[PDB]
């Protein structure tokens, strides 16, 4: 796109603030930002807020979201679709023009780990170019294993294709499949979908801890066979709904846009790979690392 | 196939009649019928009764099916496999020769949403050319959410490939992935697997209604990440068995031949897309529409 | 690999012996063995013990495994990863050098049907070349349907690609997808992943029996849509954990490395195909047969 040549808009922080016991304001941008998806490989991504996947959003079950999208893209309109919400797509997920802002309101009445993404036609084009992310809706009454969990992180899986190539998006194998982590608390890593960061800078944990991961496979195209090497998932909640409760899974099958809450215990010090067991995708980037130390540091 | 050149057998209505409290007769054809799978693109499909996917069959849990296949194909034998039934495949799912009829009897003792398809070797060839469909077996004691449902439809997902090309069937990406709807009651739409009909003529519903969809992904080759934009599935019964009960799913992962009953509420007027979240497949046709109005009409 | 030219190491039997009420010794080899994966097609596979998939391992819930790998490969190091166990991957799943042995100890504290595989980088290369298998961990308190089961078998699904071709492994469609069976009791078939053996020499059962299959899809890359023609799965335990209990499924979706225990009744004499319903994979080998006779013999 001619109007994107040379464009690299610095990331803009997510803005959220609660405005009522059950109402939250959220302000995001659509912007064009260069991301290093593999060593030496820059992708001029279409993003929310300069991250791909976009920034993490967390709300409570029953919150109504008052969402504003500010479109910084000079020529391409964009929109927002939250899987968490009940809304009219043709009224509430509509396009925002270049250099304009739009505000939309809708309720998040279901707990879980939901994909969000741009909903502008062709949707495949907007997602593949990077306009995806996760919103977590915390269950009012928690998860029955809440009191067993020592530490938690968010992981997202996505693919990257040949740059803005709709033929490749529809008919080709992914060039890269990647994990990224999004921060839940101060001190947590916050990364983009790439082949290397979570290998060189693993997530940290302590020997003996039970770890919870909030995970989603945003695609656009592949399903995911999610597995942590050296453990078994004690408990799994499909899409993060506390009722969808499985136990003792080695691997969790996730649809495109599929989410889960998974919990597992790390019993020994060492480095534990995290992968999608579809190992062609793991070979093309989709391996993260969890470093388990005696203290949780290092 | 030389004997199929110029052949276009007009669709023949499904014949069903109950013959006992737990016995039902079913008569279908195998026939060669031109179907417009994309605008300007005719596929000379191998079909049951001139539809692809074939006509909807509904029986009750515990019904024994007395099934007759009349093979109108001038040269290719065909057969029928109902996933709903217990049967001997080598005795009951056997080939019917051109211009011949065969009758087979077997019980449907499990509730749910089952694929049916031709079982003639090579099975891939018969399914890919269009010989697939759904049979629903209604649970004797219903679903626990039966009294919450306001309206219901059937949706089927299938792929189309290069015409009768076994290399493409085995090794290539689908040319099209499509939704079709099959009528449950008088007035319901009844369509074929194509890229456009359910976009131009959406399914209809009323603001505030809870909708049930009986769905199956007949393939032949892909899995499906089934999602309705702007809602969350309140309740999901995997393969339509009332015991396989999930709640609050954003997206339902379906194997090839996999079925489900899904229920969701539409809270606002508008047009709600229905897709497989594997968006390369959605881009190649697999998007339907649900139009929600104040009255349910229009 | 030059040092593999002409190499064909005869299969070596698995060695297992119990050494305590909750401790078991296991000794396996890594070796290079020619396997006929399709008629006239030899694959010089990287294997455990000269089989691909490797030999079946069965232990009890709560057993600690004292595992020894003897690496017979003249030049390539190999390692072992059991999905059943809790372990430190960077200490316990480490490489064993050519002509060396390594011993590792870890507990199997979860019931189910688990993949095992070599964990040497690049892992895709070792799995695709044949270093995969299944370990079953029997539940301390069994399955609630144990008393209904008349007969049981193990089936594994895997793919084969162009010989040791990392480009094909990552980016290409499988050349073959295959089933194999591993013996649970004296007299059971024990076969390798190929396109023909379980067609020409089907598994045997008796009319009216309820059959249990322990199944795993080891990949490396594809998911599986597991289906037995002519029946419906009465009961399914995902990953073989008794808590993950589904009923009345036509087809069971399995991730790469995904496992299940499935149970179904065969009501009539005949030959029942077993397939992955992703029929491009079935067409390329992934069809087995179950022959049901009045006596269970023949
Ligand atoms: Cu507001
Ligand atoms: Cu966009
Ligand atoms: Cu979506
Ligand atoms: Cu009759
Ligand atoms: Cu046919
Ligand atoms: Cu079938
Ligand atoms: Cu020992
Ligand atoms: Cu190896
Ligand atoms: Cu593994």
């Amino acid at each position: 796109i001619a109007a994107h040549k040379g464009v690299n808009q610095a990331p803009v922080p997510l803005k959220m603030e609660r405005v009522g016991p059950h109402d939250v304001h959220i302000e995001m941008t659509a912007q064009i930002t260069d991301i290093e998806i593999d060593k030496g490989k820059i992708y001029k991504a279409w993003t929310f807020n300069g991250q791909a996947p976009g920034p993490l959003v967390v709300v409570n079950e029953g919150d109504t979201i008052h969402f504003t999208l500010k479109n910084m893209d000079p020529v391409v309109p964009h929109s927002m679709d939250f899987h968490a919400v009940h809304a009219s797509p043709s009224k509430d997920f509509i396009d925002v023009m270049p250099n304009k802002s739009g505000t939309f309101t809708y309720p998040a009445n279901k707990p879980g780990v939901f994909m969000y993404h741009a909903g502008t036609k062709p949707v495949l084009q907007h997602i593949a170019n990077g306009m995806h992310g996760v919103i977590i809706v915390k269950p009012k009454n928690g998860y029955p294993t809440d009191k067993e969990v020592d530490r938690e992180y968010v992981l997202i899986q996505n693919e990257w294709y040949k740059y803005n190539d709709m033929n490749d998006f529809q008919n080709g194998v992914p060039s890269y499949v990647v994990f990224s982590s999004k921060a839940l608390k101060p001190g947590d890593p916050n990364t983009n979908g790439d082949t290397f960061t979570l290998k060189e800078k693993p997530l940290l944990a302590k020997v003996g801890e039970k770890i919870r991961l909030y995970i989603n496979n945003v695609g656009p195209n592949e399903v995911s066979s999610f597995h942590v090497v050296g453990t078994v998932f004690d408990d799994v909640y499909l899409d993060g709904n506390p009722n969808n409760h499985l136990q003792g899974m080695q691997t969790v099958m996730l649809p495109a846009s599929g989410g889960a809450v998974v919990e597992f215990t790390v019993t020994r010090p060492g480095t534990y790979p995290i992968v999608t067991h579809q190992f062609n995708h793991a070979q093309k980037g989709a391996v993260a690392m969890l470093k388990v130390t005696e203290t949780g540091e290092d």
